[PDB]
């Protein structure tokens, strides 16, 4: 059987199979297209790079993304990138694999139907499956109830589960991503004299806020530090030198998610979208969701975000109650754990989308055996 | 097919067959003109000598160039060196044999139309090709990626290629060259009591700088040496004796490339043209590039060029990084080098400039399949 | 009270009084340093011209430009022009005459910081303000609401605003501006045969930009008939005489704003850029924003330009909707007569920066009161 | 003070005091020694005469010349001639009394040294200078801005001056000169019966040259005239009588200027060399250049020069511009009386070469302080 797992996200694509440990291969989601004059022959030079290639090459070419937000725009790069990661990285044929993939709650009807096309013909799968990635991040804790906060590049989402039933009028999405995030840490880094404005400075503007940004616990005294002392202040190395200094941004860019009125939406933080979740539910299980409070995702990882959190959490609820957050070690890879846990009970093996049933049905057959 | 390969260049013609391995052609570029009287008779001398016969013969004609910088003067005199050196000393039929040009960058329009004109109309080639010297100056290295000064006795030109990709908005062209370095010496050597005025003994004062002049690492207590001690100092034998003395003007001639202030021009020297260049591409590719550093043409063949170019690439560019510069033992016939490995590859059979292009065209199909 | 107003810009220099029509003094923002020998005695000239000087004698001297793109380099020869436009050619004491600057956005800090430091302590001004040059060129107009372009020399910026609220998240800068125009017009000219590589060859080039170039409606015909007809040239007398002939350049080179790609550059047009700063606005104001699109700047008043911006707007917004372009009479001053208009409302002196602010403060008080 | 000024030339002397109008002493410098047996006693002849002694006495005795073109061969001679200006003509004390005196460009380093050893040793002067000749010429004009063709005995020089700034790159230095004038009108008179070979009968041939020769506007047609009409000759009487006819050699020897051909020298005419010193400087300063021609010396005195002179360089310029030459009345004294300017300002005062520098530094301080 060797049921295959696949999570395209956004910006990171995560493969390999069902019943190990960790993926077996991750790679940016980037397709490129060279932009130069092109002299000399005898090259042999590809008209397109897709993966790690765009990465190394990335000072002669333009990088674009397909998959925005949570709808995909460009499905030439998309069936791009499924071929490279079926032909070039796991080394497989896909005619006999079934693959499981992963999509985000409130998204347009056509993208699964679309999906289901490309797949049952480009590629000819013997059978599929969509599963939400919220719920497949409970998987990997082993847990029955809590209420999960899935925050990844293109959306963050939240959804309260209750001993196996969900609640789909509790379901709260907000655009705010890591995305937007980099954008801004982008737009405050000109204040001090630097300009990156180039597409291929966009991952030397996001390996700065993967290194060095971190959430403080008190905004107002943590800023009246670094307003008077140089104590918070680390240096970067630029690939090609020029050394530069981060002060008090380090701190600025995360607290945007609390604060998203730094780029205009109107919407409130995190702690209000998750507590406004919790007081949609019942009555008698705000207890039990009180104190089963899940952290996943990659945009997650912020230094001292669950201890931020639970100071909100504790502010708004009664005094009365118990909160705590469950911040594991790996929060990265729990979707793909989850769904490789799911791909592998013997339960599961009666919910597949047969080909006899899409050619039979069309490919409206996903809104009912799906969600 | 036997293509040819020809280097026009300025003051020197190299000539040969492709897959070769040093031309089978050497000779200057000058064109000579009788001067005197012409008494006696029976002697059936000729009205023009052309290559070598006028520099045996130079005491009693006069010299005159047709290439100057980079733009053709006198097309007359171009034909008379084609002819030359298509039928007295390669001996063929230029009827059955396509042939490859070189031309520097940012040059006139109107230059390469009439090339093709002449070409075409006058020797009736069955094919031809123009290409610019730099990029055949890195064929001859087998490499992809480097940074070229090319210095000659025209124009020096810089141009960064990264892996088979060029940059034409970050090529500098610089005027100073080795005629003007000629010059310089000339009028220098009048403070000791030495006069040279006439345009047969431009050529002394060329060899005297061919085979005495060297680039000295610091400018300031070599001065002083030579200021205080007086081993410094070389003896050269003019053809008719009268033996003369050089001194300090020995190491001063050259050292005008890197302060070309010296004549009056305002442009910086080659240190600073190629830091510009380096400055003027891409934040990432400029590790490569530094690490890349060809040298190439005539007018590099100075003793210790390398060493004073490492010194003042190092003292302006970041410590962190490595700088190395390429002087490969043969730096005259890198350019024939790489034209004959051009005129030689499978690939390239498909970039020919048929005739029945051009009849069908005309002169301007050469701006369409060249650069 | 008296107040004063100085726009330092880049590259031209406007000073006047408030209330009045138009600016007292224009002059280049230039600094030359004598280059020659420099012989006789009793001429008592001086080392170094500011101004109309420098212009005049530029045939011996180099320019130089403190103030680039945005950030100001040279402190010690902006304090010079400073003093020129204050005591040579205004003929005021600055002890008891408030003063008004422009600033153009997403600057570093510390510019700001340092003209206070240097206008309250090397001047001792009473009392300074620091405003946005966009925002003053609304004024002139007497609007409320529109999207305004300013393109000038330096930096060319993008700014919405609506019934007197701003939108700083949908504020966009373009580094493209006149200065890389007058440098690409250069680069092309060398394809005919003309060289003009001195600094001093530089306003003759751009002298030439500002009486001969133009924008096409449409590209691809319109070098049709360049390329066919000899109805569009023009000839042009240089200042010792050899005129010379523009042919296709002469609409080649205003090109470049809407295809930012002939320099290098990866960023789109100032079409898409200002259509991308209309769809970052609110849905319902964009109707109001569409029909009220200012035009402002020195380097807006190419002929055709107004035409050429509404085909493309129009072909990309809905067709719907009406799209309109106020390109007033004058162009160059509107930013001088909104800084004018701006300094002299009864409501506006309550916001100056007094000594007695900055005693206390210290040069932080910027931040604060100013934006 | 009584600064003293001399200006040794080449076959001619001038000296004077510092603040007159003309030179008080004028008179050949020419060594001569008896050639005869000598008999008689009593007479108390002296061995060697200097001066319009050996004018006068030409005939027993033969003239040799110390100077020549521009270095001086003949020490011992010159310190007669040195001696001769200040103890027999000027009757002075050289001891305290400065002199200022005259250099042509491009001479050898030593030339400058041997003088000051010989003047602050043997005369023991409390300060001396040296100054180029063409620039004192402008002095006289009271001028700033212009080019100055110097054109002597020995050497004829250009330099052009914009503004009080000299440009070093841009002086042409040119042997032809009036002594080979004189010899070629030597050469050519013998083709008429008439021979001149002693060097007592050189001062007759100049003389010749000196009363009769001219400068014809057009040479074909001059030609013709005198190849048929006999209305161009003038009659010259000998010492000794036996009178003599001058037909169409009258206005063949100042030709030679204008057509240096005629000797063998491959240099160009003297219109040719001020049109390339012109459009060797920069561009916007030739239109001052080209109207501001200055002619001195004492071989720019052949009538119709200023307007063959005039007509050549119109001929070569653009029409556009204008082009005058200005030929004051006095052209021989000109290098004096901008000397006698120069050696009187207040300001000059202070780079006088005193002794205690001379003995502190030695001979070589000349090279810093001069020029
Ligand atoms: N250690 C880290 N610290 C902060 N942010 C991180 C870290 N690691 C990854 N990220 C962010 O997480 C994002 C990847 O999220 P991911 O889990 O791949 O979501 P998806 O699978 O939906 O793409 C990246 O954009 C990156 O900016
Ligand atoms: N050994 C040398 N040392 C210094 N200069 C040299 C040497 N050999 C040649 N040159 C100079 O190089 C010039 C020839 O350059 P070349 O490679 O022929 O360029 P091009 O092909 O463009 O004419 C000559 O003018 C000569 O002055
Ligand atoms: N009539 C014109 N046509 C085209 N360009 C012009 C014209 N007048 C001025 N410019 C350009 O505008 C620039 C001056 O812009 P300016 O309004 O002074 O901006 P700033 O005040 O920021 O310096 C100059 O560089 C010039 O090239
Ligand atoms: N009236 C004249 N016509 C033509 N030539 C003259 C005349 N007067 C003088 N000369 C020439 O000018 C020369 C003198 O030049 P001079 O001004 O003394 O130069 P220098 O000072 O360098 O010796 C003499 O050789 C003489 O032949
Ligand atoms: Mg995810
Ligand atoms: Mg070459
Ligand atoms: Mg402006
Ligand atoms: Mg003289």
């Amino acid at each position: 059987t060797t049921a295959l797992v696949c999570d395209n996200g956004s910006g990171l694509v995560k493969a390999g199979f069902a019943g190990d440990d960790a993926p077996r291969a991750v790679f940016p989601s980037i397709v490129g297209r060279p932009r130069h004059q092109g002299v000399m022959v005898g090259m042999g030079q590809k008209d397109s790079y897709v993966g790690d290639e765009a990465q190394s090459k990335r000072g002669i070419l333009t990088l674009k993304y397909p998959i925005e937000h949570g709808i995909i725009t460009n499905w030439d790069d998309m069936e791009k990138i499924w071929h490279h990661t079926f032909y070039n990285e796991l080394r497989v044929a896909p005619e006999e694999h079934p693959t499981l993939l992963t999509e985000a709650p409130l998204n347009p009807k056509a993208n699964r139907e679309k999906m289901t096309q490309i797949m049952f013909e480009t590629f000819n799968v013997p059978a599929m499956y969509v599963a939400i990635q919220a719920v497949l991040s409970l998987y990997a804790s082993g847990r029955t109830t809590g209420i999960v906060l899935d925050s990844g590049d293109g959306v963050t989402h939240n959804v309260p589960i209750y001993e196996g039933y969900a609640l789909p009028h509790a379901i709260m999405r907000l655009d705010l991503a890591g995305r937007d995030l980099t954008d801004y840490l982008m737009k405050i880094l000109t204040e001090r004299g630097y300009s990156f404005v180039t597409t291929a400075e966009r991952e030397i503007v996001r390996d700065i806020k993967e290194k060095l940004c971190y959430v403080a616990l008190d905004f107002e005294n943590e800023m009246a530090t670094a307003a008077s002392s140089s104590s918070l202040e680390k240096s970067y190395e630029l690939p090609d030198g020029q050394v530069i200094t981060i002060g008090n941004e380090r701190f600025r860019c995360p607290e945007t998610l609390f604060q998203p009125s730094f780029i205009g939406m109107e919407s409130a933080g995190i702690h209000e979208t998750t507590y406004n979740s919790i007081m949609k539910c019942d009555i008698d299980i705000r207890k039990d969701l009180y104190a089963n409070n899940v952290l996943s995702g990659g945009t997650t990882m912020y230094p001292g975000i669950a201890d931020r959190m639970q100071k909100e959490i504790t502010a708004l609820a009664p005094s009365t109650m118990k909160i705590k957050i469950i911040p594991p070690p790996e929060r990265k890879y729990s979707v793909w754990i989850g769904g490789s846990i799911l791909a592998s009970l013997s339960t599961f093996q009666q919910m597949w989308i047969s080909k006899q049933e899409y050619d039979e049905a069309g490919p409206s057959i996903v809104h009912r055996k799906c969600f």
